[PDB]
């Protein structure tokens, strides 16, 4: 009756959970603490499908984890949410971290209240306003953000991150990504790829580096001196226990970090 949402990734719960309210009961697949990149599928969690009424999928790589789950349940014709069906991506592997970004949040946000509304009818308006109240928080958080950017960084101003993550994030500052340490999706380089990457910081003269506060490397301090490259942190909204309010509260804070190395770069 009172539906059972299944959600994979941090964010998701955060978006689930303002969307339903007290309405439904939201079910993370996996355990808080886990490293989602480093997840291998348990007996105990693939169980917890079967007590399930749908999944909300990230479904465009970054929850891969949860689709061999749900072929491996009691429940493998489960319906799913496809979040992203609506949400324009980028590029040559499609980046999956459409979370990472408000406007793409919003449009996921939407998608899932639209969904959720037609499993369970009788909560598809409070669904609906629930999403558009969520979403008027995360435009203002936005504006929060950009309140504190003086001015557009300078021509020279290039960006280098560790993880691939925050392509759509740096998007909505109207900027773009010249590398990426990490040769592919959490994948940690060799010693010959890392001095690669240090070379090309150097060469390409990148300003700044924005590592992992969730699950950090150890060879971040070796860029910072061997490049001499400003060493900033962000979140990847994956760490910890699973809260309505982590998604907003974490993007804030990444937001307020790029705009500081922008107002730092002058
Ligand atoms: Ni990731």
């Amino acid at each position: 009756k009172r539906l059972r949402i299944g959600i994979t990734l941090h964010p998701y719960y955060s978006y689930v959970s303002n969307i339903v309210g007290d309405k439904a009961e939201v079910v993370p697949l996996i355990p808080a603490g886990f490293n989602p990149h480093a997840y291998e599928p348990r007996a105990e969690d693939i169980k917890r499908i079967g007590t399930l009424d749908v999944v909300v999928l990230n479904g465009v790589g970054h929850d891969d984890f949860a689709e061999r789950m749900i072929a491996s349940s009691e429940k493998p014709g489960i319906p799913v949410i496809e979040a992203n069906a609506k949400v324009p991506l980028l590029a040559k592997v499609v980046n999956p971290h459409t979370f990472l970004s408000i406007s793409a949040s919003i449009t996921q946000v939407n998608t899932i209240a639209r969904e959720l509304g037609k499993l369970d009818p009788a909560n598809a308006k409070a669904y609906t306003r629930n999403a558009r109240a969520y979403a008027k928080r995360l435009r203002a958080l936005r504006a929060d953000a950009l309140a504190r950017l003086n001015k557009a960084p300078a021509a020279d101003f290039r960006v280098a991150t560790i993880h691939g993550a925050y392509d759509y994030l740096l998007r909505e500052f109207g900027l773009e990504v010249t590398a990426v340490v990490e040769p592919a999706h959490g994948i940690e380089p060799s010693p010959s790829q890392l001095k690669k990457t240090i070379d090309q910081l150097k060469a390409l003269d990148v300003k700044v580096i924005f590592s992992e506060i969730d699950f950090p490397s150890t060879y971040v301090e070796t860029i910072q001196r061997e490049s001499g490259v400003k060493l900033y942190s962000l979140s990847h909204i994956s760490y910890g226990d699973y809260s309505a309010g982590k998604y907003e509260e974490e993007m804030a804070r990444n937001l307020d970090t790029v705009v500081r190395a922008i107002q730092e770069s002058g």
